């Protein structure tokens, strides 16, 4: 019930955030049709020529300090612009501090549900291509010294050109329960995350891709994944995963974080493997993974 007067905000901060601000007449949020839902708010179809967008309605912000941090995050996120990264269209703030985050609309939704869909017919080439795109997005994000911490197929999205966008970061961060099965050994133990721990998660994402969205370690008690790994174990090679790509996954899971490939090396290696395929190998679903909850 707290009142907030927005006119109390820093003049320099309101000036610097202008290029990220969307006018009240520039945006039409269709509160009728919900397209997504997270812990921090619902996502609605929006109209921003008229372009489709995704509008996330955050919880009403009541402290002007927290408003300032929301604006600062907007400016930084705005500059995380890359073909393979979900790229912020702008931010909106209504009377009494009702924030709207405006993102490009992703026609094909999240990458995990896309690959799981039985009506889709991916080839090895298609799936490796998606993996390659994710590596390019992460290469960019690492160059901005940004550590994602929650890289997973569920957190990447696909547009109408089948361009993959690394998403779920900055103002778009949400659960749409740490993601322990995507976490590097050292992160499970020290709770610290780096670009090299993102490379571990990326290897798990490649495994998700080649299994068409199987839950990793299907029969492993989440509360014991460190013990399981320390027995001397990794995810098995998916049936339709090429040997060199499985070799890349094993590199992503190197026990020594500094020995893992950079995203730059991953883009290079995966571009080469991708180039060898012509789209003749269809990837089918493993009977033992069908209906297994994650
Ligand atoms: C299962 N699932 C995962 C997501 C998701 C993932 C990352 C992520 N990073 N930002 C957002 S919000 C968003 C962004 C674009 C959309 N485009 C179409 C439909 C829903 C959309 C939702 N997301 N949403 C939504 N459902
Ligand atoms: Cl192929």
């Amino acid at each position: 019930t707290v009142h907030i007067d927005l006119s109390a905000l820093n003049p320099e901060l309101v000036q610097a955030v202008q290029h990220v601000v969307i006018g009240p007449s520039s945006l039409i949020v269709h509160f009728n049709e919900v397209i997504g839902r997270g812990h921090f708010g619902c996502v609605y179809h929006g109209t921003l020529k008229k372009i489709h967008c995704a509008v996330k309605s955050l919880n009403r912000i009541t402290d002007i300090g927290e408003v300032s941090q929301f604006l600062t995050e907007g400016i930084i996120m705005k500059d995380f612009s890359h073909p393979n990264v979900l790229s912020l269209l702008g931010i909106c703030l209504r009377s009494e501090g009702s924030p709207l985050v405006v993102l490009p609309y992703m026609k094909h939704g999240d990458l995990r549900n896309f690959i799981r869909n039985e009506t889709h017919n991916p080839t090895v080439k298609d799936l490796i291509g998606f993996g390659l795109q994710v590596a390019k997005g992460m290469k960019f994000l690492a160059s901005k010294k940004f550590v994602h911490r929650d890289l997973a197929a569920r957190n990447c999205m696909l547009d109408e050109k089948f361009t993959v966008k690394v998403a779920d970061f900055g103002l778009a961060r949400d659960m749409y329960k740490l993601p322990v099965k995507w976490m590097a050994l050292e992160s499970l133990q020290t709770q610290k995350f780096t670009t090299k721990s993102d490379v571990w998660s990326f290897g798990v994402l490649l495994w998700e891709l080649m299994t068409r969205g199987a839950p990793p370690y299907p029969d492993v008690n989440t509360f014991d994944i460190t013990v399981y790994l320390l027995q001397g174990r990794r995810l098995l090679q998916p049936e339709y995963c090429p040997d060199p790509l499985y070799e890349v996954m094993l590199k992503c899971w190197h026990p020594k974080a500094e020995m893992r490939p950079s995203f730059s090396e991953l883009v290079s290696r995966i571009s080469a493997i991708f180039s060898t395929f012509i789209g003749e190998h269809y990837v089918h679903v493993n009977a033992t993974y069908v209906n297994v909850k994650e």
